């Protein structure tokens, strides 16, 4: 029953994964080997390889992902040795020393123990590892909404945030058998943090705007031939709407554009005027200035489009269908400038590929 | 069989419709009459009120369309009579100064007689009443490229284009018996147009820039009850993205990014600079403020969206289900400063509705 899904997603896993590797012929006995180990022990071990590919094709298959030419470069960490929670802090610590690399970001996953009988191993609590904290109580709303429930969660466990607008939350995760979470402060040496400034209008400095460097999501569960990798964070580089058009901008996140119109000398009195169109186009450009002036990467929506065209046409001369979701595939400012915008795409989800799962908290 | 989805699509369409008349004690002595009207003449014809309000439940029901809070307000002139192309010329004339309304634009639809047995009466050639020629040969790009096909059509019948940018394509339709469509010219008199200027940036009008005031979708049929009205052109106000964002931005229409770019005094070198962006938001500016000097309705995306919003509310209220596509309703200019952008849309298909059909030439 669970065996058979099991050895079923097995089978098509591994056939498709050495196929790709050009180790065909290496299909029969492992799927052999993997057989006789699911009968006597309820699943089976990925290889290195198996790992390391099943990542790399699970991103090859985010249909929501933009930056997906880059794909077979991923830098896979396998730590499936982990059995402690300060060896689980210090791998988390890791990756983000290893996927800021100074600034230069090294797309990187780092893969925790998977679930052994939907029994997960350790269940990490951040949405992502550097994440700004948020508050809101009596009319008063500091930092960021989004964060909200993971804050107040963490409050209860005797962290306490100095309520800037930009608290890093600690680093929050769950092992097998411990009723409660542990929580561990970021260091403040591996966090690179932009302070937002705009190529030619001072006053923007004066918003006192800065976002984190290196987006690394870590409430997705990877799922590989059948095994559930619940936690198994991973970053690219930001693409550059994300923070200004987004987590800048959205009225339930930061809320800044009514701001950022003021300091660009615009009313923001008339919809006629495009005012927030022309304050999110500012701000935009201030994110992308900022983080090229701080040596961190950073990619526009023009040119990230233009690599996924390219991804587009790799997928066809591989002979592999491409699957897309055009809503979160289009960017939210100038969707109409992308080749993105004036084509359809197929949304049906392929395996390996990462997936949402219940939050713990909330 | 033809009978019969006719009788059906007229039991559910009377039905519903004279329920929101408040009629609804009428509907079985009414039903009779169809039915019997259906059996010996293979159709029925739908009394005034039942048209017009089919009409404007068409629009209540066209998901992709941002504009329907005003669908009550739908001025429908019954041109069912018509016989004779010289009368359905003028019915054509009579729409354009009617809607146009002197610049304070009224939606109105023209509704000719319904094919027969799938038989057209009148076959309207044009995609809207008034639109510019485009022209392409040997390198060379005139006008409007999304009207070179019936451009080229149009000039097989005898029409010669001025091969101006905006030459206005004359009316184009075909009587039932006539194997070829006739054409004629439009009046000036009748066609207000729009010299887009922007409200601060005065080398703007280097650009000589213009578009029209209405426009009037000629290419659509309505389905209404089980009758095909495809012949019944209709006009809104235009939402200025369709003419800033898409007609004078698309690489594959008029292209002016990069001329607005110059002229606003920015370079267009780099994507990191969002200089598309940026053109795209001071020349939809333009656009607005350009209709507005002049007297001529448009709304502006933001305001559109407010309205829409009260419209899913009023939905609600009537206890109607909403239905919605939610990739043409988001705006092609900051989607994500729209509440549209963040709910998602059930775009189930209701009748009375307004279809494509294909076209008579290519
Ligand atoms: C290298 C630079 C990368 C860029 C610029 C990029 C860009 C993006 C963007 C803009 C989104 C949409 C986010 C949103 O609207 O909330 C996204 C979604 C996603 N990306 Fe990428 N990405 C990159 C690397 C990666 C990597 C390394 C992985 C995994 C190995 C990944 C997996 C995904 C997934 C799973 C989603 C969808 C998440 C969901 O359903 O909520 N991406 N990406
Ligand atoms: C009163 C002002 C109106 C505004 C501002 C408005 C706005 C729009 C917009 C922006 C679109 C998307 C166009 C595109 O992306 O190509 C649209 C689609 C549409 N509108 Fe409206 N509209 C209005 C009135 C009307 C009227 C009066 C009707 C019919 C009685 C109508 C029927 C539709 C239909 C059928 C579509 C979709 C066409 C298709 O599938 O290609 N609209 N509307
Ligand atoms: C838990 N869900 C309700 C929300 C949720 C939202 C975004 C998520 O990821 C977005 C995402 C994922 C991967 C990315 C990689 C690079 C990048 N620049 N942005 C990226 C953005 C994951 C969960
Ligand atoms: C598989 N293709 C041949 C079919 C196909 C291509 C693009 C399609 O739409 C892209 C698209 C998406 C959103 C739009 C919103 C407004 C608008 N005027 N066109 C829009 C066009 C639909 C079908
Ligand atoms: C024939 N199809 C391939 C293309 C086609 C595209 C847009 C069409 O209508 C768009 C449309 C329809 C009604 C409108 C009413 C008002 C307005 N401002 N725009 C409006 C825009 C109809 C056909
Ligand atoms: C019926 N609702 C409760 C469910 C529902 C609401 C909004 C939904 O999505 C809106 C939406 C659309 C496109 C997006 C693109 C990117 C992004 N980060 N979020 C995006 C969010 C989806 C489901
Ligand atoms: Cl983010
Ligand atoms: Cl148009």
């Amino acid at each position: 029953e669970e065996k058979e899904i099991l050895w079923n997603e097995a089978k098509a896993f591994i056939a498709a994964c050495y196929q790709e590797l050009g180790k065909a012929a290496e299909v029969k006995d492992r799927l052999a080997d993997i057989k006789s180990e699911i009968d006597l022990t309820g699943s089976y071990v990925h290889t290195k390889e198996e790992l390391e590919h099943g990542a790399k094709m699970a991103w090859r298959n985010s249909n929501r992902c933009i930056g997906r030419l880059f794909w077979n470069s991923l830098n896979v960490i396998d730590r499936r040795d982990v059995r402690t929670k300060e060896e689980v802090r210090d791998a988390l610590f890791h990756h983000i020393e290893t996927a800021t690399n100074n600034g230069k970001i090294r797309p990187t996953i780092t893969i925790f123990p998977p679930e052994e009988k939907g029994e997960k191993q350790v269940e990490i609590w951040n949405h992502q590892l550097i994440r700004y904290a948020g508050y809101e109580s009596d009319g008063e709303r500091i930092g960021d909404p989004a964060s909200c429930s993971l804050t107040a969660a963490c409050e209860e466990l005797g962290w306490r945030g100095e309520r800037t607008d930009f608290d890093l939350l600690p680093l929050i995760f769950r092992m097998k058998g411990d009723e409660q979470p542990v929580w561990y402060e970021l260091p403040r040496s591996l966090v690179i943090e932009v302070p937002i400034t705009h190529p030619d209008i001072e006053a923007f400095s004066d918003l006192e705007l800065k976002w984190y460097g290196v987006p690394i999501i870590s409430d997705m569960k990877l799922e590989v031939g059948g095994i559930h990798y619940n936690a198994a964070p991973f970053n690219g580089w930001y693409m550059g709407t994300e923070i200004g058009a987004r987590n800048l901008a959205d009225e339930k996140r930061y809320d800044k554009l009514k701001k950022v119109a003021s300091v660009i000398g615009i009313a923001a009195d008339y919809n006629t005027d495009l005012w927030k169109d022309q304050a999110l186009v500012e701000l935009n450009k201030a994110v992308l200035h900022s983080y090229k002036k701080q040596g961190v990467s950073i990619v526009d929506h023009h040119t990230a489009a233009s690599q996924f065209k390219r991804f587009e046409e790799q997928a066809e001369e591989a002979g592999r269908k491409l699957t897309g979701d055009w809503t979160w595939l289009i960017p939210p400012i100038s969707p109409a400038a992308t080749h993105i915008f004036h084509r359809s795409y197929d949304n049906s989800i392929v395996k390996p590929n990462y997936f949402y799962q219940d939050k713990p908290y909330e």
